[PDB]
């Protein structure tokens, strides 16, 4: 506390704190005749002393402090977010008081003299009080008096007060509690309950106790976001440093606990040097509860009975300190927003310490406390299934903590009702198709957070959701098979689109830091072993592959011999993110577009700044293993030249998102994505359309870009390429990778190139091989540049300069000012000798493929190596073709004429929804030439032709095997 008034314009944001750790500590204080003010060092919040206020009923004391109380607007302008001036203090009751403390604000007040508020005193322990001076009183610029009036209807009493504070606080976070009413309330959990109820039986009680044990097993036998500490010496050293002591007639003394979010009320960056030194003695709750958990784990594993006893007493003393500090039912502590970050490992510690809390008579208090602070999470914790229940962050950060809370419920029948309802809630959350872009699993196996397919969020959710199902397995609380089935689909999908990292195009806002299935490995075992007929051989075989375990190792893990999964082969369509995956030997190709329903990129204030082209019809080739080792190196990476994309090469200042904070740029139409045929062949259709009027986006930049993927190869074609500037700087990237001692070689037309720097220009009939063994045969292009060069770039978070040496090749479209085009072919198993053979086949009247149409309405590609035809209907159209005659919606159709059968697949990659609406099926009428007979696709001969009726739901392809009619 200074001589300056509260909210002094020298620094509005500099808190005035009465902590009493200064010279002449009661200077600013006066009492009426019926109050006595002391310093007591027996408990405190900040510094080592608090104010002991002895009083007769109706008596007052006064703080003499001038307040220049700012408007919310002024507070807000000073801080930079919505703010209010707050009055806050801590008080301790050794005994409950049946009445109210009145806090009054005025000018030159005495016991007998504007606005004020009430604090109910019917509690024991520390409580915090915090009110908006502008918004929570029942204030003119002359206020200099804060009067504390003991209740009138109570003959006498005693209250300890510390850390009386005037500060600027976030206007969201003065919360109402059992002591103080504010304008803000987080209402208490009201648990849903499912009928019929399971009875308390020995069986149902044993199952509850097995689920608790199984949770204990997971936490004592590595968790992300858990700072594990197994050295007892260290746990004891950290504990002693808390300086906790039991006091005589109840409570503790020790270092004050505060959450990472609660500190905001002090404005720590603006504290005077005196206060900050004291504030620096606080303990952050996250660290404290992590310690409580690490102690609980050691206690469980401890074989020495003396060390075990000590670890228990340390845990119970930390629990006692935590409760006495006011982390109890009905104590808001002004706010506990983002509660999970401070408490997740407290929840879990209570499972390990459940019998110790029972014996110490602490279970009910710790249950009431955790349930109270859990009210922040009411939307999930009430356990009523809703459109929002499939939240992937919940599955990651809260789902096990939720179960732990329910398992801590003291009544047996209520605990069974809660866990039964939880089983139903998780089954619904894992089964339902959330409407619009709401979080959760999808029917193509994508898994959405931030309104799109998002591996970075789904991967941790898969791990913990699998673990939950496994914790509940083979009990009356087991998750329904519908939830198990849907999660299997999402997890098998993730195995398909990862190798073992997701491609650049699936990296979300973290390009070059893709999530890895290696982080999800244990979820494959959990889900495998929690099958209705365990183990699921598919999931088990994936677990072994991803974890690098042998067939020999399988019998002990799964209880039967299982061959580790070989890498998946063929083509898989995932229109949930407007992508598809082509797999051949150890390579995966991520083909990715975007549309109205699929954002191109997530770009934040300090993430993915240069990500504009993340989804620009990219076709990133990844062999099994580290992408960095394959030359996907952030440093010096040309963000313009994402593999397979058609882009405008821009300076980074212009490629950078035009929003300083968040942009998730969606496309201009529903249609773009992939389709599949026979699980083996794929096609991408990408309609590249820019917004009419977004800064730095050329409104006339267009392309049509199709890819047909079969076996060891991909045929890439593009048409209708334009920009505002006659295709100046318009380019299609064949590849880009870093040059290293292991990635040092390019082949051009049978010549090894290792020089750095190197440039050349190629055209139709030329080929290359990159250092990753991909061959590129140029089949239509006037100018392809090849470069080995030093590149300067900037990193995607803070735009700081980077540099590196790269091999790349791109088509220069500036040679065709209007409706530029390209064609080229990739071989995934290229060698100089085989690329020589592919080039000869190309010169033999193009033995490789034929483009049957390439215009704004349709792209048609006959692959002569695979004998498959792909049809990208960018617009409904009648066409001339051997198989297909007409399609009445934008669609992707594929055909394969085997011996005596014609296989036809169709889809629209258009998911047919909005951010709000549920996806509904699109009916696609595909007319085919000739008379056919037979899958849920319907067919009807009509004249010399056959009408196929396809139902396209969430961009999920359908196919039908047709045989000819005489
Ligand atoms: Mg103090």
């Amino acid at each position: 506390a200074t001589s300056n008034p509260a909210f002094d314009p020298k620094n509005l944001m500099q808190s005035e704190i009465y902590h009493f750790a200064q010279n002449n500590p009661l200077a600013d204080f006066s009492s009426d005749k019926n109050s006595i003010l002391t310093l007591s060092d027996k408990r405190s919040i900040m510094g080592n002393q608090s104010l002991l206020w002895k009083w007769k009923g109706g008596s007052s004391f006064t703080l003499h402090k001038k307040l220049i109380v700012p408007t919310d607007k002024e507070a807000s302008k000073a801080w930079g977010r919505s703010s209010t001036p707050v009055f806050s203090f801590w008080l301790y009751n050794e005994k409950p008081i049946d009445g109210y403390l009145t806090i009054d604000f005025g000018e030159k007040l005495i016991s007998t003299s504007q606005a004020g508020f009430k604090v109910k005193l019917d509690f024991t322990g520390w409580r915090a009080v915090g009110v908006s001076l502008n918004n929570d009183l029942e204030l003119g610029a002359k206020v200099d008096s804060i009067r504390f009036k003991a209740p009138s209807n109570v003959s006498q009493g005693e209250i300890y007060i510390d850390r009386i504070m005037f500060s600027v606080d976030d206007a969201r976070y003065q919360w109402s509690d059992y002591q103080v009413k504010t304008r803000l309330s987080e209402p208490e959990i009201q648990f849903h309950n499912v009928k019929p109820q399971l009875p308390v039986t020995p069986e149902n009680l044993a199952a509850i106790d097995l689920i608790r044990q199984r949770l204990i097993n997971e936490f004592v036998g590595k968790e992300t976001n858990l700072a594990l500490e197994e050295n007892i010496s260290k746990l004891k050293s950290d504990f002693d440093a808390l300086n906790i002591h039991t006091l005589a007639n109840g409570g503790t003394q020790g270092r004050h606990l505060i959450t990472d979010k609660q500190i905001i009320i002090y404005q720590p960056e603006n504290l005077n040097s005196q206060d900050k030194q004291l504030f620096d003695n606080y303990v952050i709750l996250g660290n404290y509860t992590t310690l409580m958990f690490n102690i609980s784990r050691a206690y469980v594993l401890e074989k020495d009975p003396t060390q075990k006893a000590q670890l228990k007493q340390m845990y119970l003393l930390m629990t006692k300190h935590l409760l006495d500090q006011g982390f109890v039912k009905g104590s808001a502590l002004v706010t506990t927003h983002h509660w999970g970050y401070s408490s997740r490992w407290w929840y879990i510690s209570t499972l390990l310490m459940s019998d110790a809390l029972k014996e110490a008579n602490l279970q009910t208090q710790v249950y009431d406390s955790l349930l109270w602070y859990s009210r922040e999470f009411k939307s999930s914790f009430d356990m009523k299934v809703s459109a929002d229940s499939s939240d992937l962050d919940y599955f990651n950060t809260l789902s096990r903590q939720h179960l732990a809370l329910l398992l801590l419920e003291p009544d047996d029948q209520k605990r069974i009702n809660l866990v039964n309802t939880f089983s139903h809630y998780i089954t619904g959350a894992l089964t339902q198709v959330p409407p619009g872009g709401k979080d959760g699993l999808r029917p193509d196996g994508t898994a959405w957070r931030h309104e799109g397919n998002y591996p970075g969020y789904s991967f941790p959710a898969f791990k913990n959701a699998s673990q939950l199902i496994y914790l509940l397995r083979d009990t009356p609380f087991s998750v329904g098979e519908s939830g198990w089935n849907n999660l299997k689909k999402a997890m098998v999908s993730a195995w398909i689109y990862s190798n073992p990292e997701v491609g650049l195009p699936l990296a979300g806002r973290h390009p070059f830091n893709s999530p890895s299935l290696k982080s999800v490995a244990q979820g494959y075992y959990w889900l495998a072993m929690s099958a209705k007929s365990s183990p699921d051989k598919t999931l088990a075989s994936i677990y072994l592959a991803i974890s690098d375990k042998t067939q020999n190792e399988s019998t002990a893990i799964f209880g039967e011999t299982i061959t580790p999964a070989s890498l998946p082969q063929g083509f898989y369509a995932f229109n949930g993110g407007a992508f598809g995956i082509h797999r051949w030997q150890d390579k995966m190709v991520t083909l990715k577009a975007y549309n109205t329903n699929v954002w191109s990129s997530e770009i934040y204030n300090k993430d993915n700044r240069y990500g504009r082209y993340q989804s620009h019809g990219v076709a990133q080739i990844v062999s099994n293993g580290s992408q960095l080792s394959q030359g996907y190196q952030q440093e010096g990476w040309d963000w313009n030249r994402m593999q397979g994309a058609t882009t405008i090469h821009l300076p980074l200042k212009d490629l950078d998102s035009p929003k300083p904070h968040t942009l998730m740029q969606r496309g201009e139409r529903g249609f773009s994505g992939t389709s599949s045929l026979e699980g083996q062949y794929g096609m991408m259709a990408f309609d590249l359309i820019y917004p009419a009027n977004l800064e730095r986006f050329d409104p006339n930049f267009t392309a049509k870009k199709s890819v047909l993927a079969a076996d060891n190869h991909l045929i890439f074609i593009g048409s209708n390429i334009n920009s505002s500037d006659k295709n100046k700087n318009v380019e299609t990237t064949l590849f880009q990778h870093a040059i290293t001692p292991t990635l040092n070689t390019l082949w051009i037309n049978g010549q090894k190139i290792e020089n750095m720097p190197y440039q050349t220009t190629l055209q139709q009939g030329d080929w290359l091989i990159d250092s990753n063994g991909n061959g590129y045969l140029i089949t239509q292009a006037e100018k392809v540049n090849v470069s080995r060069q030093h590149q300067v770039s900037a990193e995607n978070k803070n735009r700081q300069p980077t540099e590196g040496n790269f091999s790349s090749a791109w088509i220069d479209h500036s040679t065709r000012p209007k409706d530029a085009s390209y064609e080229y072919m990739v071989f995934l198993d290229a060698t100089p000798e085989k690329m020589g053979e592919m080039a000869q086949k190309f010169r033999e009247n193009n033995g490789l493929y034929q483009v049957l149409r390439k215009d704004k309405d349709v792209h048609i590609i006959l692959d002569k190596l695979s004998n498959v035809t792909g049809y990208a209907f960018y617009q409904p159209a009648s066409i001339e073709d051997k198989w297909i005659k007409k399609v009445n919606k934008p669609a992707i159709v594929m055909t394969h004429r085997q011996k005596d059968t014609l296989i036809v697949s169709a889809v629209t990659p258009d998911l047919n929804m909005t951010r709000q609406k549920a996806a509904t099926p699109v009916t696609i009428n595909v007319t085919i030439n000739g008379k056919w007979q037979s899958s849920e696709v319907k067919y009807q001969v009509s004249g010399d032709n056959t009408e196929l009726t396809f139902t396209s739901y969430f961009g999920i392809p359908q196919e039908i095997k047709l045989s000819p009619l005489p």
